[PDB]
RNA sequence: UUACCAUCAACAUGGAAACUUGGCUC
RNA sequence: GAGCCAAGUUUCCAUGUUGAUGGUA
């Protein structure tokens, strides 16, 4: 709605491609009813169908979606409409009930304009898959794998802070034009008497998707007994036979009357879902073809779009919709009107940072890339490795040889006075013997600083196993390295030199600092992880910066309970951590900076009022503490695709360009971020919501302190797109929600043990 | 698990509106 | 009746990370 001051200062203007925008509004108002129909139907054609059967009365202009009706003139209070059914004359009675008077202005019209969007761009006679519509007729078809793409558009009103646009982006679904009952028939052909295992051990756990209603299910059984003769229960003590249930009641004819059900049961809602396998299709990607190179290279070849190939697909539905003369009506007669290309803006590409290291500080690049510029250089702090063991089993003597050897060579220039290590031979490839091993030969000898070991093929339990001995029973620093990372030696240098730096990262070393133009503040990072498959704990890493250069990094981890608040754990977090810098810095920080991940758009007014006053009430565990919090929110945001304007055409953007402006939330103050370097693809901008800024921090401030804790991270020698507290506090909720499952020891939390 | 980045297949969570159902309720 | 709680359905969305392919260092 109202344009925010959030520009700054510095930063170079670049032309940048967007979305669409066309509600400059003309209809007067919206009127809203609700349609209940007698008995009841749920297929939204028909009964949009029958809906536009009594444009007498209703009008010509109308807006549906199934259960919710617009129109732009009122009618009475109720109206009771006679409906015939196209399928068996059944007279059904029409209830239009005003619910609710809607101003178009308002926000309460987006679900409105979404739903004559689809109205619109479901009348250029593109279908409707999951939750997007798809062209059909530009398709590409793989037939020796039997898939279609069809790139179509995931569309979708939204009001931002320049107005109230249409982001649209190009998607490319992938439709599986066998069915489950095609692919139960190949199955069959190909599978004669184990068909039934084959097609039950492929087909559970995997997604089907009914496409007359589009809805995805997971197939959680397959029942061969019924058979769609059979009669089910329509919701209000009826009983109808499923090709009664399709005809009657969805107007299309069942082919076959031999096919199984497929029983999706949701999350406990209870109640057997039974779908047919002619009307369901599967969806995904082959098993069969993702070995297969040329078929994944068309694939991800025209899904990698550039950002000329992006704003062509957008640009053609611009031009299908303008061309069509029903379509352009129906978008008109409720006073829109597309305009004649995709919106651009003018951001701001932000300043390349100096990386810092013990004697040469560089500027980077144009690519934002300094891989070969750190391990020529001496980093800022390596202490020195002397009594180190690696661990390799039978079948690697070479590649660890060589591995020791290269890594022998390049810590010359590097600075790590690296010694030969203990050659410690693995017997097999089981836990009980590397775990073994590691403990035993730790309890013996106490100075052992780096413990490496060689894991071969990728394994989830056993590499588990080294960081649970690392982290909670035996606290030393660990690395893991594969052994199809070493396989090739070409390009082994580069590698070796990141492991190197890594090894450096756990044993408490510093690579390299950016310069912080502010002083005596305290960087936080936390992510909530969500677990899936354990009984909900909310595990809240957490990363705090503890010195004035945010190069040592104080890290602590706090579980939660189901349905617990966050108060008497992070309230911990913040104590310990403000005591660590207690003991560092001796003072203690004018500012704390907090990045929040895993937050949803419903969840910022949560985060806002809840735990940020938590928070900051619970800063008084100390004496007279009351700093300047500033809490970030942050999203990857992946709808968003900026482009930039090449003089022939649209190239993808320089890395480090922000747009603080016209897609921005009316209700905070934030921007897209777009910090990395992107190669293919268009590059995705990473939204960051200010919930809290009481530091009074300058729009120009938070955009460079953003971007200057992006280059921080130490795990990769890049820019990255979420800054370094946020990637620390992920990865260390990863460790202590997959592989640690328990609070790590608290003498390695000095340290970056998580990398 | 040396990383990071794209996009696809999903799953899961959250928000808003309308309706329905069951408790309270001036 | 106004209002609140709980649950479901239908619309509209938003975020996350699981698995894949790729890319380059
Ligand atoms: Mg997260």
């Amino acid at each position: 709605k109202e344009l925010l001051v959030k520009q700054g200062s510095k930063g170079t203007p670049q032309s940048l491609g967007l979305n669409l925008i066309k509600i400059q509004c003309h209809n007067e108002a919206v009127y809203q009813y609700h349609v209940t129909f007698s008995p009841s139907v749920e297929c939204k054609s028909m009964r949009f169908g029958m809906l536009k059967d009594h444009q007498s009365v209703t009008g010509n202009v109308t807006a549906f979606d199934g259960s919710i009706l617009y129109l732009p003139v009122k009618l009475q209070q109720v109206v009771e409409l006679k409906s015939q059914r196209k399928t068996d004359d059944a007279e059904i009675s029409i209830k239009i009930q005003l619910t609710k008077i809607l101003e178009p202005c308002s926000d309460l019209c987006i679900p409105f304009y979404n739903v004559v969007f689809r109205r619109v761009m479901k009348l250029l006679d593109m279908k409707l898959v999951g939750r997007n519509f798809y062209d059909p007729t530009s398709a590409m078809v793989l037939q020796q794998h039997r898939l279609q793409i069809w790139p179509g558009y995931a569309a979708s009103i939204r009001r931002t802070d320049g107005g109230l646009f249409l982001l649209a982006d190009v998607s490319h679904k992938v439709i599986r034009n066998d069915s489950v009952l095609d692919v139960m028939h190949a199955i069959y052909q190909q599978n004669k008497e184990h068909f039934q295992d084959e097609c039950s051990k492929l087909l559970v756990g995997s997604i089907v998707i009914t496409r007359y209603n589009n809805r995805t299910y997971r197939i959680d059984d397959v029942d061969w007994n019924k058979t769609p003769k059979d009669s089910f229960v329509m919701s209000d003590g009826k009983e109808i036979t499923f090709l009664e249930y399709y005809s009657k009641n969805y107007g299309i004819t069942v082919k076959e009357d031999d096919q199984p059900l497929l029983i999706h049961r949701p999350s406990e809602l209870k109640g057997e879902i039974l779908l047919l396998p002619e009307l369901s299709f599967m969806t995904g990607i082959p098993e069969k073809m993702k070995k297969d190179f040329r078929a994944m290279k068309d694939l991800t070849q025209q899904i990698n779009l550039s950002p000329k190939q992006h704003h062509g697909a957008l640009e053609c539905l611009l031009q299908r919709i303008s061309q069509n003369e029903t379509a352009s009506n129906e978008l008109t007669r409720w006073g829109l009107s597309l305009h004649k290309d995709v919106h651009k803006i003018e951001g701001r590409l932000l300043p390349m940072e100096r990386i810092n290291l013990r004697n040469t500080s560089f500027v980077t690049s144009e690519d934002l890339n300094w891989v070969k510029e750190v391990t020529r250089d001496a980093s800022i702090l390596t202490i020195p490795m002397h009594f180190w063991a690696l661990f390799y089993p039978k079948r690697a003597m070479d590649q660890a040889r060589e591995l020791v050897n290269m890594l022998e060579k390049i810590a010359g220039p590097i600075g790590m006075r690296i010694s030969p290590p203990a050659w410690v031979e693995l017997k097999d490839d089981r836990i009980e013997t590397y775990i073994r091993t590691i403990q035993s030969l730790l309890g013996v000898e106490g100075k052992i600083q780096m413990v490496v070991c060689i894991i071969m093929g990728t394994r989830d339990d056993l590499y588990g196993a080294i960081k649970k001995l690392c982290c909670v029973q035996s606290p030393v620093p660990s690395q893991v390295i594969n052994v199809r990372t070493i396989g090739q030696p070409t390009r082994l240098r580069s590698v070796a030199q990141k492991i190197l730096l890594q090894m450096n990262c756990k044993l408490g070393g510093e690579l390299w600092g950016v310069d912080i133009p502010l002083k005596q503040l305290m960087v936080i990072g936390m992510d909530v992880y969500h677990d899936p498959s354990r009984g909900m704990r909310s595990v809240v890493g957490f990363v705090a910066s503890i010195n004035l250069t945010l190069t040592k990094w104080y890290s602590r981890v706090v579980f939660q309970m189901p349905h617990q608040e966050i108060v008497d754990s992070l309230k911990l977090c913040l104590v310990g951590s403000l005591k660590k810098y207690y003991e560092v810095n001796h003072c203690l920080p004018e500012k704390i900076v907090v990045y929040r991940d895993g937050v949803s758009d419903g969840q910022l007014k949560t985060v806002a009022n809840y735990e940020i006053p938590q928070l900051q009430k619970c800063f008084e565990a100390f004496d007279n503490y009351h700093p300047k919090m500033v809490v970030f929110v942050v999203q990857k945001a992946i709808s968003t695709n900026l482009y930039l304007a090449a003089p022939d055409h649209f190239v993808t953007p320089s890395p480090g360009t922000v747009v603080d402006h016209t897609i921005t939330s009316c209700e905070w103050v934030d921007f897209y971020l777009l910090a990395h370097h992107v190669r293919q693809g268009c590059g995705i901008p990473t939204h960051y919501i200010c919930v809290l800024n009481t530091a009074n921090l300058s729009p120009d401030h938070m955009q460079r302190l953003t971007f200057k804790l992006c280059h921080m991270y130490w795990n990769w020698p890049g820019t990255i797109r979420v800054p370094a507290p946020c990637k620390y506090a992920h990865k260390l909720a990863f460790l202590s929600g997959q592989i640690l499952h328990h609070e790590p020891a608290i003498q390695l939390c000095g340290n970056l043990f998580f990398l």
